[PDB]
DNA sequence: AATACCACTGGCGGTGATAT
DNA sequence: TATATCACCGCCAGTGGTAT
């Protein structure tokens, strides 16, 4: 698969690190998160591990489950989500 | 590969509301489907497919087109506007 | 367990030409 | 023209099976 960009790989590392810090307090695993995003565990592993790119919807759903802001792992997707909101206001 | 899914009733109605706005506003704003395609970085058949309900709007596209046509997304697509506000709830 | 690896495919979001 | 509607398909996110 084409490598993702270094910024995209950094967002995936910040995202997975939050999951490792919060997984026991929030009672999570890759398969339960898979279920909440209606996806499979290997679909989640690919996002956590910088194999498949994060998009604005997946990131927004993961930020909600993990109780963090999107900007905590992806400043650029958070930038994007804010631009689109300028169009609904 | 070949596959394309048919749009839903809702996606067709959004498309139909977006083309209407464009027709109501194109020369007051000085727009054609190829100026718009250029604005959006694609060709006139790309825009053609969106206005004519062949390809479905996504949130990024719907937000660029809203800004350019100076409407809010909800004027042609409440469900994408609701989807965009649900994403915003995660950055605020 | 819980997660990672790997080959694979559906459909997203287009393209250019041509017909109207 | 300006638009609509062909035929066409690259690409990669997500899969599901299996291994660690």
């Amino acid at each position: 698969k084409k490598p993702l960009t270094q910024e995209q790989l950094e967002d995936a590392r910040r995202l997975k690190a939050i999951y490792e810090k919060k997984k026991n307090e929030l009672g999570l695993s890759q398969e339960s998160l898979a279920d909440k995003l209606g996806m499979g565990q290997s679909g989640i592993g690919a996002l956590f591990n910088g194999i498949n790119a994060l998009n604005a919807y997946n990131a927004a759903l993961l930020a909600k489950i993990l109780k963090v802001s999107v900007e905590e792992f992806s400043p650029s997707i958070a930038r994007e989500i804010y631009e689109m909101y300028e169009a609904v206001s």
